């Protein structure tokens, strides 16, 4: 995250780290035995940390579960990212809490300035390199869909939102993909894609999660 802010330990309790001996990626806690992430984050041997903060120090509400299954998106595209999405299932149940909570999947899509918390432990600056500790937080609206596809020509599916600010200083960067974008109390992106980072004119793009809820709740009841 570039611009944004120290979270606050344990505030976004649906924040995972995926680790692979180091955090690769971020995810979004669905229910006590499943995590959403983008499909181009898909690795075997994946553990999934939940309860962090300081990913480089046990502060005590952590919970370390390894995956029994990942499955992408059936039409996934490792090109143009069309469907960056997978579900990851834990070998055992997340004990729920205060600090490891899972996140709402929308009933509803959402619309233009509607603000979202973006968040994730990726590279804090645009033109040089620092990654956190901690987890960092950016306020960010969701940008229009024509603003969206002039500012990434023949890249914008309808499977993909724009969220953040055309001015550029604050985006999403490198390590925070898969992670969440959560709009009033909704999960609605997951973190896809970029062109650098907090660029004008270059702001995030994300999974419409709103496109994959029928298959994310068959997923869940059939595995
Ligand atoms: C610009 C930019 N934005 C976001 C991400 C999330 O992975 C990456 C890397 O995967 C990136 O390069
Ligand atoms: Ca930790
Ligand atoms: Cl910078």
């Amino acid at each position: 995250i570039v611009g944004g802010y120290t979270c606050g330990a344990n505030t976004v309790p649906y924040q995972v780290s995926l680790n692979s001996g180091y955090h690769f990626c971020g995810g979004s806690l669905i229910n006590s035995q499943w995590v959403v992430s983008a499909a181009h984050c898909y690795k075997s041997g994946i553990q999934v940390r939940l309860g962090e903060d300081n990913i480089n120090v046990v502060e005590g509400n952590e919970q370390f579960i390894s995956a029994s299954k990942s499955i992408v998106h059936p039409s996934y595209n490792s090109n143009t990212l069309n469907n960056d999405i997978m579900l990851i299932k834990l070998k055992s149940a997340a004990s729920l809490n205060s600090r490891v909570a899972s996140i709402s999947l929308p009933t509803s899509c959402a619309s233009a300035g509607t603000q979202c918390l973006i968040s994730g432990w990726g590279n804090t600056k645009s033109s040089g390199t620092s990654y956190p500790d901690v987890l960092k937080c950016l306020k960010a609206p969701i940008l229009s869909d024509s603003s969206c596809k002039s500012a990434y020509p023949g890249q914008i599916t309808s499977n993909m939102f724009c969220a953040g600010y055309l001015e550029g200083g604050k985006d999403s960067c490198q390590g925070d993909s898969g992670g969440p974008v959560v709009c009033s109390g909704k999960l609605q992106g997951i973190v896809s894609w970029g062109s650098g980072c907090a660029q004008k004119n270059k702001p995030g793009v994300y999974t419409k999660v709103c496109n994959y809820v029928s298959w994310i709740k068959q997923t869940i009841a059939s595995n």
